[PDB]
């Protein structure tokens, strides 16, 4: 329930920090990571007999460095696939301790324009997570098409006409968490 929400983008490193204290006296670290419809995994660390395993072998899920006073899970490079829960649970001789992260991971969509035929210009903004936003400069008349995908991005596709003759140059603008992008459109 108490958590820390973090949001990361695609290819990037991430590192969960489970507490950083020389005085926690930690005897067994495990991290649980849960995830919608992939299958839980298990990295645990002995810190009494210096001993650790690992369910996680092909999620690129390690300790960032030998547990001691800051234990620290590192994600080496992000994937839609790291998406859930992460919990540090520790085992101190006093009882339990925890930390819960809820892992956001943001795609950022691949951009492209175009003009099309009498007037017309395109910007659509692939495979994004959360969905980008597309916005125009002038206003035109637009239909903005938006497909959900399975793996939780959305592509989004406008196509703009513009009435005023007085407009040859349109620009758009895709909006998105990890980063706008916009370019300028001539007119046929
Ligand atoms: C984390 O906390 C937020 C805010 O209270 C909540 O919306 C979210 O569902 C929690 N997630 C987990 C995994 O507990
Ligand atoms: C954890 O276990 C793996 C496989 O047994 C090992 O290669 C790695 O060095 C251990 N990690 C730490 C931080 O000791
Ligand atoms: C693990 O990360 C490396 C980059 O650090 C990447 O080349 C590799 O494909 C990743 N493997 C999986 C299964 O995600
Ligand atoms: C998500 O699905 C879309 C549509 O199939 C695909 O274009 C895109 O490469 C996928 N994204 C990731 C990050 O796997
Ligand atoms: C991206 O564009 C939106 C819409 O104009 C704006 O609200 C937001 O501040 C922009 N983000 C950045 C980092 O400039």
């Amino acid at each position: 329930q108490v958590n820390t929400t973090m949001s990361v983008q695609m290819d990037k490193k991430a590192l969960l920090c489970c507490f950083s204290s020389p005085l926690i006296n930690a005897v067994l670290i495990t991290w649980i990571i849960k995830h919608r419809h992939l299958p839980s995994c298990t990295i645990a660390y002995n810190l009494d007999k210096k001993t650790n395993e690992t369910s996680c072998l092909g999620r690129n899920i390690t300790w960032a460095s030998t547990p001691d006073h800051s234990p620290e899970l590192q994600i080496s490079a992000v994937a839609l696939q790291h998406e859930g829960t992460y919990t540090c649970e520790i085992v101190t001789p006093e009882g339990n301790l925890e930390k819960v992260y809820d892992l956001q991971v943001l795609v950022p969509p691949e951009v492209t324009y175009f003009p099309g035929k009498n007037r017309t210009a395109v910007c659509e903004a692939m495979a994004g997570k959360p969905a980008a936003q597309i916005s125009w400069t002038p206003d035109g008349d637009c239909v903005t098409k938006s497909e959900s995908h399975s793996n939780g991005t959305v592509t989004v596709r406008s196509t703009c006409h513009w009435e005023q003759n007085n407009v040859s140059v349109v620009s758009c603008l895709v909006s998105h968490s990890t980063g706008n992008q916009s370019l300028s459109i001539e007119l046929s």
